[PDB]
Parts: C-alpha cells; sequence; structure tokens
C-alpha cells in the first residue's frame, strides 16, 4: 500500500542507496517507528508494510538525503526530506510518496491509485 | 529507450489521456513530427520509438497539458509544456521524460539510466 | 536573515495567510518554538527573527500547507511541509525558503546569501 | 508587465546571467522575436516589455539553460526551458515566470496578478 521512490535532479538517474525511515503518529503525539529501508537501483523502496499494518493515521517519510549528497562528495542544504500526511480509507488504496532530489531544493508529490 | 511519464498535482494521480507529440530537429532547424500518443491509465506512454530509429539528436516533447486541464474544467496557464534536449548516445540508453502538471506550473525531469 | 515565500500553483499567485512555524533543536534535542508568522498578501513572510537571535543551529521551517489548503475549502494531502536545515554554522547568513504548493505535492528551495 | 526570475537548486542562489528570448506568434503562425535580455545579480529579468507593447497574443518565453549550465562548465539535459501562454486577453496582466533550474530537471510558475 505505500512506495516511496526518490530520484536525482543532478544526475538524472534513481537516488541509490538513500535511507527511508517511516514513523506513525502515536496517540500521545510522538513519532514511532513503522518501517524503513534504503532505495534499490532503480530509486524505490517497496515492501514497507501491508495492508493490515497501514491502518488509517498520520504518517512521516523522512528521507536521509544529506548522507545521499555527501556521499556525492556535495554539501547540501537539507538535513533531511520529510512528507507528513494523513492515510484515509475513503481514498485510493495505493500510495506512492516521490521525491526529486537537488542540493538546496527538494519536491515531494503523492500518487494516489487504486 | 524513450518513455513519457505525466502526473497530477492536483488531485494526486496519473495524467490520463494527455497528448503528447514529439519531434526531431531536422537539418532546416524545423521540427519533423516523429512520434506521438495519449498517456494511459498509469500516465505513462510506452512504445513511442525503437532503439534503430531514436539517433542522436535534438528533440522535443510537447505535452498537451492544455487540453488535459480544461478536460476537468479548469482553467490552465500554460498552452502545453514543451522539453527539448539532445540525445547522446555516450550517456545511458533509456530516457524517462517526466512531467509534473499543476494549473499555473509544471515541473520536468529527465531519469537516464541503461 | 529568514524569510519565506510561499506561492500557490493552482491560482498562480501569492500564497496568502499561510501559518509558518519555526522551530530550533535544543540541546536535549527537543524542537523549540524560535518564531512564527503569516505570509502576507505578497506571500512573503517577514521579520521572524533577528541576526542575533538567528544563532547557529538546526532549524526547521513548518509551513501549515494543510490549514492553507483547508482554509480555502480544499482537502490536501500532506499535513505540512517541514523544512529542515542547519543554519549559521561558518557565520551569519541570509535564508530565503521558498515554497511552492498544490493540493497533493510542494518544491521547496533554498536561497543563501552572504551579506 | 512581464518579468522573470531564475533560481539555481544546485548552489542555493539565484541564477545569474541567464539568457531569455521572448517570442510572439504572428498571424502567419511563425515565432517572431519579441524582446530578450539576462537575469541579473538577483536572477531577476526587468524591463522586457512595455504595457503599450504587450498586447494580448501567445508568447514564449525561452529560457537558455543550456547555455547557462555550460557557462557554468556543466553538461546539462535540456538544451532550453519554454513557457508558452496566452497572455492579456482578459485585459493587460502582470506576469512573473519563475524557474528553477538543476542540470536534469526544472520547474516553471507563473504569477499572473490584476493591476
Amino acid at each position: 500500500p505505500l512506495m516511496v521512490k526518490v530520484l536525482d535532479a543532478v544526475r538524472g538517474s534513481p537516488a541509490i542507496n538513500v535511507a527511508v525511515h517511516v514513523f506513525r503518529k502515536a496517540a500521545d503525539d510522538t513519532w514511532e517507528p513503522f518501517a524503513s529501508g534504503k532505495t534499490s537501483e532503480s530509486g524505490e523502496l517497496h515492501g514497507l508494510t501491508t495492508e493490515e499494518e497501514f491502518v488509517e493515521g498520520i504518517y512521516k517519510v523522512e528521507i536521509d538525503t544529506k548522507s545521499y549528497w555527501k556521499a556525492l562528495g556535495i554539501s547540501p542544504f537539507h538535513e533531511h526530506a520529510e512528507v507528513v500526511f494523513t492515510a484515509n480509507d475513503s481514498g485510493p488504496r495505493r500510495y506512492t510518496i516521490a521525491a526529486l532530489l537537488s542540493p538546496y531544493s527538494y519536491s515531494t508529490t503523492a500518487v494516489v491509485t487504486n
């Protein structure tokens, strides 16, 4: 139900081996670890969760952009990119969180389909 | 060797049934039709060309964004989105031209892989 | 030293009356409230801080995009856009945090200048 | 009535000395040169046209992104960014064409205001 895709706007490539952490907002308003991984050779991270586990609520996707750029020998601006959203059962069932990275800028979009 | 992908930033969806025209720059500097189609249900347009036909040169991808938005009952700013680039044999072999559409804005990126 | 500018990609206009909250990471690793304000009719937010107050640190600029879109009667995807960065670690700089908003997508860019 | 502003997403800075060519579609469907200029040290290009001259029509703003990146010694993907739009068809408006550049990607947004 949840896929994360990361692209590199400098090189025109997938952003490979980027660490991604997903958190779910707990009742006390803290962020609890939910799932994590590293993007693949295609810049994608599949298998984070299942339909049963991905219940409605507020989630945060943190993308470790700073490590990515530093490994390329580039100093970037942001500490990470964060994407915070509510999962809603009314809407379509599959969420792709896409991010497009540059050293001083990033874009993110949600593609939500059935 | 060439794929075009179009997303809708307003609805968080693929942009479906968007007309896309590809042109190749001729020796006289005019744009000659090269390939065309409409994006699919996944917002993608596959099968535009073959490796044999997609020789080095300058290409233009014109995306009919204005018709897309008008069919959704929205008045948009741009007449179309245009992506102009050189195909280069030195670089990786597969080109994805991605576009992210809003009524008054668009983003485009090239993902070039082997 | 810190300015925030927000545009609306749907309207082709400044994004007006967007709430922005800035935090700074404290010694204990918590996010301490640092400054807040709203974008004006030009989509800009000036006056958040001073050169003296804007010391080195890790800052988070929270742009309340959901509140913006809901005040316009639109159901958007994100809760907010968060921009997190180290500032002033090589001496004072001027930071513009720009954001471009759509209901299911946003962009942010930093322009950093040395006075 | 027409301003162009360009940022560099790699540097986190204005994109300086970017060449911009504006065309207007003629009666015969050709692109007629309309105005041109370069972005300043602030990444802005002012003074392209006048209220009188900027009549209704279909305009193309060509931002010479390859020339910009090649002047910096970088091999980018696109030849240029083209922004094509109908202007002034409900009376005079003020247009800002903004662009954010990276070597393999760009964004453009229009801010349209009624004076």
